[PDB]
């Protein structure tokens, strides 16, 4: 590890989002700010809410720049408006190094901050296409590499704990590492295998093939990238189209059979629980998603388990049971590749060079018989048709 700096820097879980300490203005206020590489603004809290116990006061930073403009942000789940300025940035765990960026001050929102979440604004590291109100707002990563010496390119380990965290234990945990500007190897085992970012809006991949427990899901190839796929670390479950996800289900049902969960655990709504210890890991598959390599007509999986896709909650009735609740769930905007398969992995999303790198996680949870896995490469033919055109 050469980012000592950096490592464990982060805080939080699947659920409630993965957030870094940074601070804004002079003198510098700080804020904690959710990791998401699923969108492109930088926006904060700058108006009282129920939900936040501090916010961007604008009227005391003397660095403070008005642009004097409206900006609305409607997520898939969530939105907030906000008024546009501009001020000096730092993260306190990260480079050392501050930067003039653009800051999206919320001043309304409808069900965007989250109670407990301990976190206050939003960091979107995707690129300038997807930023509102348009792509002349200057992302924060834009910003922090075209001001200073950093490299084109960060690195994320987000850790899962495998259980459920209590309020107290959750701000005191170490949640993961986001690695500014490199790569640090003590995050992770194994070697990195890259898919190239099909086009540099949203971190766009294709997905080539899937498999549940080694079965060929057997679907067009192009259905697993309609309209899109997407890692996004805003994002807590594994997202699948319409059809990918039924057909997904169908499979892991089958897979799982020896027990029967309620339609309400397959629907990602309801709870299921095992006498504490007794989880039955074995019974359900491993899935592999099969993505485009680096080189012609190659291709390389990353392989998840139960582990990644059952996410630990606690019981209503605070048991001593051990509970999940299934994190894949369907989608109508492609595939979503949110936090708990990112928890399988330590994510390298290198701009520079337009690609993005998966090697298995020093902190992904598994068992004595399984664990998690990037592997290749795989001889794949016309991968490029899997990729959706409207
Ligand atoms: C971490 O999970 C935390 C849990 C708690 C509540 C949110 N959440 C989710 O798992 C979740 C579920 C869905 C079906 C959508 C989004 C969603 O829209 N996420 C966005 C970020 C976000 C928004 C919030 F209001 C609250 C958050 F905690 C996180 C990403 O940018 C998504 C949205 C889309 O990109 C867009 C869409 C419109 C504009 C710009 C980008 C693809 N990336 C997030």
């Amino acid at each position: 590890g050469s980012f000592v700096e950096m490592v464990d820097n982060l805080r939080g879980k699947s659920g409630q989002g993965y957030y870094v300490e940074m601070t804004v203005g002079s003198p510098p206020q700080t804020l904690n700010i959710l990791v998401d590489t699923g969108s492109s603004n930088f926006a904060v809290g700058a108006a009282p809410h129920p939900f936040l116990h501090r916010y961007y006061q604008r009227q005391l930073s003397s660095t403070y720049r008005d642009l004097r403009k409206g900006v609305y942000v409607p997520y898939t789940q969530g939105k907030w408006e906000g008024e546009l300025g501009t001020d000096l940035v730092s993260i306190p765990h990260g480079p050392n190094v501050t930067v003039r960026a653009n800051i999206a001050a919320i001043t309304e929102s409808d069900k965007f901050f989250i109670n407990g979440s301990n976190w206050e604004g939003i960091l979107g590291l995707a690129y300038a296409e997807i930023a509102r109100p348009d792509d002349s707002l200057e992302p924060f990563f834009d910003s922090l590499v075209k001001q200073t010496h950093v490299p084109n390119l960060f690195s994320l380990q987000l850790c899962g704990a495998g259980f459920p965290l209590n309020q107290s234990e959750v701000l005191a945990s170490v949640g993961g590492s986001m690695i500014i500007g490199g790569i640090d190897h003590s995050l992770y085992t194994g070697s990195l295998w890259y898919t190239p970012i099909r086009r540099e809006w949203y971190y766009e991949v294709i997905i080539v093939r899937v498999e549940i427990n080694g079965q060929d899901l057997k679907m067009d190839c192009k259905e697993y990238n309609y309209d899109k796929s997407i890692v996004d670390s805003g994002t807590t479950n594994l997202r699948l189209p319409k059809k990918v996800f039924e057909a997904a289900v169908k499979s892991i049902k089958a897979a799982s059979s020896t027990e029967k969960f309620p339609d309400g655990f397959w629907l990602g709504e309801q709870l299921v629980c095992w006498q504490a210890g007794t989880t039955p890991w074995n019974i359900f598959p491993v899935i592999s998603l099969y993505l485009m390599g680096e080189v012609t007509n190659q291709s390389f999986r990353i392989t998840i388990l139960p582990q990644q896709y059952l996410r630990p909650v606690e019981d209503v009735a605070t048991s001593q049971d051990d509970c999940y609740k299934f994190a894949i769930s369907q989608s109508s905007t492609g595939t979503v590749m949110g936090a708990v398969i990112m928890e399988g992995f330590y994510v390298v999303f290198d701009r520079a060079r337009k690609r993005i790198g998966f090697a298995v996680s020093a902190c992904h949870v598994h068992d004595e018989f399984r664990t998690a896995a990037v592997e290749g490469p795989f001889v794949t033919l016309d991968m490029e048709d899997c990729g959706y055109n409207i």
